[PDB]
C-alpha cells in the first residue's frame, strides 16, 4: 500500500542516506525510493532462485558482452505493479517523481541492438517464468557520453557507477580465477596449461523482474579484480582494466588484445560457475549437463565458450574427447547478427596462441575432426576444406569464430526470415548443406514493458480503455483494434496521444537546441547507431533536396518537418564521424534560414541512448529504416516506432519485409532496390557518376556539398564523403535517391489528410503483435533450450 | 533491547544481504550486523552535525595523512552501550559474535604511531563533545598484508575495500576539484592559476562515535576521481592514483611526485571543505575564521595547507596579504612528531614549481617576510638567515617543510616532556628565540576504550567491580587502584585476568603458528614497526644469549619465555629485512632445539596491526620500549602495555620518562645511557669493537650470526648486519648490550615472585591515568585550540 511505501521511503532516507528533509538532494530521493522498489522484490527473487534449486528445471543461460539495459527504476515499479502507488507515495511527500527517475543514469552496457536485443529477452524470459540468466561484464564505463562540439562529435567517459548503483549486489563467495597468458606443458599426466597469469572475477547480482508474476531472474555481470612495491600496487590497474570498458564498436571488428581478454574473461567466469550450480544441484557426471543447461551465444563475441568447456571437460574433468564434444554440441547455440565482412570475428593466430596457449590447441583440434569429416565425404573437392575450415591460411593466419560457433552448436539462428535465408543458403551454404536442421529462424522483438507501457503511458491508456488490458501478455491482441477502422472518434484520440508526446518532447528540443519547433511538422526520425550501410546519408541527400526546393519556389505548398537524425559513431569510424558533421553543418543552414522558416526543421539529437529512445519514440510520426537490401539483419528500431503510431519508410531489409506482411505492404513505404536488384547491380559493376548526370536533382545537393555551400570556412571538408560516394560506395546510396525522393513525396501527401494517416497508424500499432519479444523467446524456448514457458 | 536487535538483524539479512539462513555466508551475517550496529549511529550524527551548524562553536579540523584505525564493529558497539546486547542478540540467533568480527577488514589506513594517535584523538574528542573532524585521503589500499615466506618479509596489497564499507557513506553533493600543474598569470584583477590538471575529490563520511554519550563526529575521507579513445578511458587510472596507495614509510622521507600529489589532494578538498562549510554557517567576512576554525597539522604532512589557506584568501577572496597571513597563523598549529634526520621533509623546489607554481610563489613571499625580520632583528647574523630560511640553497634547492609549518602555525607541539625539549631548545633554537610561547608539548595519549574497554573485557571488568566506571571517562580515576596494594584476593584476580588472556592469545599462537605455547611462561613483547632505531636487533642479541645459557648448562634454574617481535618493515628499507630473517633465522633453530624445550620459545608475529595489537596486548608480561636514548619522539605502544597489565623494560626515552614518573622509576625496569650519556659517547667517538673484546657473552652471540650458526646453507647471509654493528651504527646497540642483559636478569628474578610481580603491576595501572588520549586532548582544547568540552 501508498503508507507502507511513504514510511519506508523515510526510514531509507533516514537509516541508507543519513539525511531529513531538510539537507536531502534530489540524488538522496531517487536513492531512497530505488532502494525501496528493490526492497520490494526480494522475497520474490529468493523464492524464485530458491524455486530452482527445488525443481531443477533445465536453465537458460544469455551469455553476451553487452547488455543495453537503460533505466531501472519505472521498468521495476511498472512489472511489479507498484508504479500507482509509488507515484502516490511520492507525491503525498510533496515530490515530483519526474524529477527523481531523472537522477538515474542508464546502466548503457550495450552499443546497439545486439545489447539491446540481450536486455529485451531479459525481461521476456522473466515475465515467461523461464529459468533464466543473463551473464556479461560489469563495465565500469559503458558506451561512451556523446556531446557536439563546433558540429563534430566529442566523446566523455560515461562514469555511470560514480554514486553508486542501487540495483546490483555483489556475490563475494562466487568471486572466481580466470587464467591468460602461460604456456601449454604435454607431460604424462595430461595436457596440463601452466605459468598462467591470474584475474579474478567478482559476480554482481541485478534483479530482472517478470511483468506481473512472481519471477524475478538474475543478471550477473563479472567485474575484474587482480589477486618498486607502490608501482607493484599500481600496476592492478592492468588487471582490472580487463571490465574498465565498453568497446564502442557496433557491426564492426576491431581485432585488439584487450577486447579478447574480456572475452575469454566472461567464458571463463560463465562457464565455471554455471558448471559449479549443476554440480551443486540435484542434477559420466555431466551426461545430464544439456538437459539442464542451455547456453546462448549472442553473436560470435563468446565464442571461446566452445573451446573452454572442451578445455573443462577433457583436462579438468578428464572426460574424453568424443563424449566431451557431444555434451558441447547440445549445450550451445549461436545467434548471428550480421552478414557484413568488417563485422565478422576473425582473431590473428598469433595473438590468441600468447593468450590463450590451451584453446588455440583445442580450435586446431576441432578443425582437424571437423576437416578430416569432410573429407570422408569429399574426396575431391579440395577448395571446400579451405572454405570450411575455422582457420583462414591466407597470408596472415586467423581464426574464423563464426565458423567455431557454427561446428560447436546444435543450433545457429539469424534474426529475421531474409538474414537467416542468407545465413543459411548463402554465407554459410556449405554447413547448411551437411546439417539442415541445425540452421534455423528467430524473428527478432521488443519488450511491450519498456517500450509501450513504459515509453508511452499514453498510447497504452488508449489501447487499453477500447480493447482490455490483456494485450500485454499476449501483444497478438492488438488486432483487436481493428474494430474502430471508420470511427472518427477513434482516430482523434490516436493523433491526441501522438500530440501530447510531441508537445512534450519538442520542450526538451528547445532547450538543448537553438530551434523553434513547429508544433504542426511531421516528425521524421531516424535514429540508430551511424554507418554507411544504414545510410543517414540518403536521409541528408533528401533534406537538402527539400532545402533546394524551398529556396526555388518560397510560396509552393510544403509539408512542414522536423528531421531528427541521432546516433553513435564509433570513435574509430572516419566516415561516420564525417556524416555528423555534414548532418550538423546542413542543420546551421536550414534552421538559420528566414526564407525557409518553420517548413523544415533539422535536428542531430545528441546522446540516442536506451532512456532518450524512450522519449522520442512515441513523438515521431515517420520512422526512417533505409538500410540497403541485405545489409540491416533485422533491425529493433523499426519494431518500436511501429508499436508506438509511426510510419515506416524504408528498404526491404531486415525485418522490414515481415512488417510489411503483417500489416500490408501498402501499409508502409517501401520503395528502393530489393535483394535481387542490389545483386544485378553488382555484377554488372557500380558506377555512381550516372545517377548524378542523370538525376538533375542530385547533381545541386551534390555540388552544394563538393563546393562548400555547406562549409564556406573549409570547402574541401567533405571531400572524403564525395570520394567514397563516386568510388568505393559499396551500400549504393546514388542508387536508392530517385526512389526515395518519390517515396517521400508520398509521405508528404499523406501527412495532409490526418484521417487517412491515422488509419494506417492503426493497421500498424494493430499489426506489430508479432514483435513482442514474448512471441521470440517462445519460439527459441520450443525450437532451441526445450524449456516450458511456466506460471 | 535483545529482541529488537534480533528481528533488525533478519530484516538486514533479508533486505540489505537478499539471504535467508540456509545459504547465508559469514561474511553475511558481519554485514547485517554491522548495518544493524550503524543504525543505532544515525539519530544521533545527524543530530550532532546539525548542532553544529545551528550553533556554531569553534571547530577542530584534524588534518593528517593518516588513519589508523583498525575494525569498527566492537568498538560502535561498546561506544553505544550496544555490546552486552548485540552478544546476547547473536548467540540467540545460534552464532558466535567473535566469529562475525573477524570478517571485518582493518581500516589500514596509517604505518605506525602517528596514524594511531590521530585514530584515538577521534575517539576522544568525540567523547569529549568536541565539534571535531577528521581529514584524510580514502586509500584503495592502506598498509601492506605482511606475509613471511621462507624468514622474509613479502607485500601483499591490502585490498579492503573489495567487498564493500558498511561504516562508510559517499558525500555527492561535497564533491570538489582539486588542481595541478598549470601556469601563473599575474593580471590586473588579481593573480590567476590557469591551465590547470584537474582531479575530481569524492568526500566519504564515516561515523566516529563518542563513548556512552549523544556526539558521533565525522571522519572525512576523500577519493580520488577523473574529470586511442579506449587508451583515454584507461588513462583516468592516472588520476584516480592518487588516493590509490598509503605511503609504507614510517619515520622516513621519500620524495616521490605521487606522494606529493597526495599531500596537495588532501590539503586543497580539505580547505575548500571547510571554507564551504564556513560561508554556508550563520555568521571582508573572514575576521572570524579563526574564532570558528581550527586545524591541526599532523607532522609535516600537510603542510601545504598554509600557502593553500593564503591563495584561497588572496587569489580568490581577494583579501590583502597582511590580513590573510594574520588569519593563517591563528588558524594553524603543528604537531611534530620526528627526532631523526631522514625522516624530515625537504621537497625540491623543481618538483613544487613543476606541479604547484602558484604555492611556490607564496612559499617563497612567506620567506621574503620571514628573513626581512631576522635582518631588522639581526643584522650581523648572516648564517642564521641561512639556518632560519625555508628554502636550503645546499646543492639541489629543498624546501624544509617543518620551518614553513612554525612559522604559519602559532603554536607547535613535540609529543613527550623530553621531546618537546629538543624541538624546542635544540633542533629549532633560532625559533624558539623569536616566539617563546609559539612552542608547547602535549604528551600522547591512548583511548582507554580501545585499548582497555575492547581488547581487554576482563581487566575492565575488574576494575569497575572494585572502582565504579567513572575511570572510563577521566582515567586519573585509576589512582584509587592503590588502595588495594595489600589486597592479596584482588591481586590473585589481577592475576588470572592475565592468564585468561594468554590462554586466549596462546590457542592463537597455536593455530597460525606449528608451535606448542608454554602458558606458565613470560609473555616478552616488542611490537612495533621495524626500525633500526627501535632496536629490535638488541632484542634479538638477548634471545641468543638466553638460548646459549640453556645449552651450557642444561641443569639451570631458567624462567621459561616465550619473545614475541612483531612488526613491518617499509619495502626499501633493506637493513629492516635483514632485521626480520635474523628474527625468524633465531626462532628456527630455538623453536626446534630438543634441548632447550619449553623453557624458549620465539615468535615474528606477522601482520602486525591495530586488531592483532587488540589480541597481543592484553597477553602481554613484559613490555620492550628499548629505543636509543634520544631516537623515540612518545611512543603510544608503551602505555597500552601498562594500561593491560605488562610491566615495561625501556631506556629513558620518549614517554617511557613520563611512565616512570607516574609509577615509581623502581616500578618500571630502567636500564641503559640516558640523552646526556649518548652525547658523550657522540663527543668521544664510537667504537663497537671495545664492548665486543670486553663482553664475552656478546662474543658468542656475535660470532653465531657471522659464521652461520642461524644460517648454514647461507654462511654469508648476515654480513651486511655485522658491517653496520661495527662501523656504521647510530644506535649504539653493544653500548647498552650489557646493561640490557643485567635488566634481563632482574625482570626474570621477579617473575620467579608473583606476589611482587602482581603488586609492581597494579602500581603501573593505577598509575597509567595520566596517558589517556582525553587528557592530551583537554591540553590541545584549553591550550591550542581554544575549545570547551561539553555533553
Ligand atoms: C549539517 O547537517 C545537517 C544540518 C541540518 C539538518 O536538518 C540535517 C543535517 N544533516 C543530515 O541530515 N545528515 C548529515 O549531516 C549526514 C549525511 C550523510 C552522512 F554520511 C552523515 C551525516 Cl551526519
Ligand atoms: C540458490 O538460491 C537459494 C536457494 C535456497 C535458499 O534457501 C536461498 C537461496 N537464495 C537466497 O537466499 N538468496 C539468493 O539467492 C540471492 C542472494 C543475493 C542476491 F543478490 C540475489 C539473490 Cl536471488
Ligand atoms: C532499439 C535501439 C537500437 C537499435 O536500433 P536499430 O534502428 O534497430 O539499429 C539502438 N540503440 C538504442 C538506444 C535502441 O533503443
Ligand atoms: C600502538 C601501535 C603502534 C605504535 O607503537 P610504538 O611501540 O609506540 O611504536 C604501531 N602500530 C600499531 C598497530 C599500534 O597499535
Ligand atoms: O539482432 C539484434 C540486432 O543486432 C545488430 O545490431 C544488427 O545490426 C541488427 O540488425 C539486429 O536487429
Ligand atoms: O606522536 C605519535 C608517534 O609519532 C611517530 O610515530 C613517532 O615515531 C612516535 O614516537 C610517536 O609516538
Amino acid at each position: 500500500n501508498v503508507a507502507e511505501l511513504k514510511k519506508s521511503f523515510n526510514r531509507h532516507l533516514h537509516f541508507t542516506l543519513v539525511k531529513d528533509r531538510n539537507v536531502a538532494t534530489t540524488r538522496d530521493y531517487y536513492f531512497a525510493l530505488a532502494h525501496t522498489v528493490r526492497d520490494h522484490l526480494v522475497g520474490r527473487w529468493i523464492r524464485t532462485q530458491q524455486h530452482y534449486y527445488d525443481k531443477c528445471p533445465k536453465r537458460v543461460y544469455y551469455l553476451s558482452l553487452e547488455f543495453y539495459m537503460g533505466r531501472t527504476l519505472q521498468n521495476t515499479m511498472i512489472n511489479l505493479g507498484l508504479q500507482n502507488a509509488c507515484d502516490e507515495a511520492i507525491y503525498q511527500l510533496g515530490l515530483d517523481i519526474e524529477e527523481l527517475e531523472e537522477i538515474e543514469e542508464d546502466a548503457g552496457l550495450g552499443n546497439g541492438g545486439l545489447g539491446r536485443l540481450a536486455a529485451c529477452f531479459l525481461d521476456s524470459m522473466a515475465t515467461l517464468g523461464l529459468a533464466a540468466y543473463g551473464y556479461g561484464i560489469r563495465y565500469e564505463y559503458g558506451i561512451f557520453n556523446q556531446k557536439i562540439r563546433d558540429g563534430w562529435q566529442v566523446e566523455e567517459a560515461d562514469d555511470w557507477l560514480r554514486y553508486g548503483n542501487p540495483w546490483e549486489k555483489s556475490r563475494p563467495e562466487f568471486m572466481l580465477p580466470v587464467h591468460f597468458y602461460g604456456k601449454v606443458e604435454h607431460t604424462n599426466t595430461g595436457t596440463k596449461w601452466i605459468d598462467t597469469q591470474v584475474v579474478l572475477a567478482l559476480p554482481y547480482d541485478t534483479p530482472v523482474p517478470g511483468y506481473m508474476n512472481n519471477t524475478v531472474n538474475t543478471m550477473r555481470l563479472w567485474s575484474a579484480r587482480a589477486p618498486d612495491y607502490i608501482q607493484a600496487v599500481l600496476d592492478r590497474n592492468l588487471a582490472e582494466n580487463i571490465s574498465r570498458v565498453l568497446y564502442p564498436n557496433d557491426n564492426f571488428f576491431e581485432g585488439k588484445e584487450l577486447r579478447l581478454k574480456q572475452e575469454y574473461f566472461v567464458v571463463a567466469a560463465t562457464l565455471q560457475d554455471i558448471i559449479r550450480r549443476f554440480k551443486a544441484s540435484k542434477f559420466t557426471v555431466f551426461d545430464a549437463f544439456p538437459d539442464q543447461v542451455a547456453i546462448q551465444l549472442n553473436d560470435t563475441h563468446p565464442a571461446l565458450a566452445i573451446p573452454e568447456l572442451m578445455r573443462i571437460f577433457v583436462d579438468i574433468e578428464k572426460l574424453p574427447w568424443s563424449k566431451a564434444w557431444e555434451l558441447t554440441q547440445k549445450t550451445f547455440a549461436y545467434t548471428n547478427h550480421t552478414v557484413l565482412p568488417e563485422a565478422l570475428e576473425r582473431w590473428p593466430v598469433d595473438l590468441v596462441e600468447k593468450l590463450l596457449p590451451r584453446h588455440l590447441e583445442i580450435i586446431y583440434e576441432i578443425n582437424q575432426k571437423h576437416l578430416d569429416r569432410i573429407v570422408a565425404l569429399f574426396p575431391k573437392d579440395v577448395d571446400r576444406l579451405r572454405r570450411m575450415s575455422l582457420i583462414e591460411e591466407e597470408g596472415s593466419k586467423r581464426i574464423n569464430m563464426a565458423h567455431l560457433c557454427i561446428v560447436g552448436s546444435h543450433a545457429v539462428n539469424g534474426v529475421a526470415k531474409i538474414h537467416s535465408d542468407i545465413v543459411k543458403t548463402k554465407v554459410f551454404k556449405d554447413f547448411s548443406e551437411l546439417e539442415p536442421d541445425k540452421f534455423q529462424n528467430k524473428t527478432n522483438g521488443i519488450t511491450p514493458r519498456r517500450w509501450l507501457l513504459l515509453c508511452n503511458p499514453g498510447l497504452a491508456e488508449l489501447i487499453a480503455e477500447k480493447i482490455g488490458e490483456d494485450y500485454v501478455k499476449d501483444l497478438s491482441q492488438l488486432t483487436k483494434l481493428h474494430s474502430f477502422l471508420g470511427d472518427d472518434v477513434f482516430l482523434r484520440e490516436l493523433a491526441k496521444v501522438k500530440q501530447e508526446n510531441k508537445l512534450k518532447f519538442s520542450q526538451f528540443l528547445e532547450t538543448e537546441y537553438k530551434v523553434k519547433i513547429n508544433p504542426s511538422s511531421m516528425f521524421d526520425v531516424q535514429v540508430k547507431r551511424i554507418h554507411e550501410y544504414k545510410r543517414q546519408l540518403l536521409n541528408c541527400l533528401h533534406v537538402i533536396t527539400m532545402y533546394n526546393r524551398i529556396k526555388k519556389d518560397p510560396k509552393k505548398l510544403f509539408v512542414p518537418r522536423t528531421v531528427i537524425i541521432g546516433g553513435k559513431a564509433a570513435p574509430g569510424y572516419h566516415m561516420a564521424k564525417m556524416i555528423i558533421k555534414l548532418i550538423t553543418s546542413v542543420a546551421d543552414v536550414v534552421n538559420n534560414d528566414p526564407m525557409v522558416g518553420s517548413k523544415l526543421k533539422v535536428i542531430f539529437l545528441e546522446n540516442y541512448r536506451v532512456s532518450l529512445a524512450e522519449k522520442v519514440i512515441p513523438a515521431t510520426d515517420l520512422s526512417e529504416q533505409i538500410s540497403t537490401a541485405g545489409t540491416e539483419a533485422s533491425g529493433t528500431g523499426n519494431m518500436k516506432f511501429m508499436l508506438n503510431g509511426a510510419l515506416t519508410i524504408g528498404t526491404m531489409d531486415g525485418a522490414n519485409v515481415e512488417m510489411a506482411e503483417e500489416a500490408g505492404e501498402e501499409n508502409l513505404f517501401i520503395f528502393g532496390m530489393r535483394i535481387d536488384d542490389v545483386a544485378a547491380l553488382d555484377k554488372k559493376g557500380y558506377e555512381a557518376k550516372e545517377y548524378y548526370e542523370a538525376l538533375p536533382e542530385l547533381k545541386l545537393v551534390i555540388d552544394q556539398i563538393d563546393n562548400g555551400f555547406f562549409s564556406p570556412k573549409q570547402p574541401d571538408l567533405f571531400k572524403d564523403i564525395i570520394n567514397m560516394l563516386f568510388y568505393h560506395d559499396r551500400f549504393k546510396v546514388f542508387a536508392d535517391y530517385e526512389a526515395y525522393v518519390k517515396c517521400q513525396d508520398k509521405v508528404s501527401q499523406l501527412y495532409m489528410n490526418p484521417k487517412a494517416w491515422n488509419t494506417m497508424v492503426l493497421k500498424n500499432i494493430a499489426a506489430s503483435g508479432k514483435f513482442s519479444s514474448d512471441r521470440t523467446i517462445k519460439e527459441y524456448a520450443q525450437n532451441i533450450w526445450n524449456v516450458e514457458p511456466s506460471d
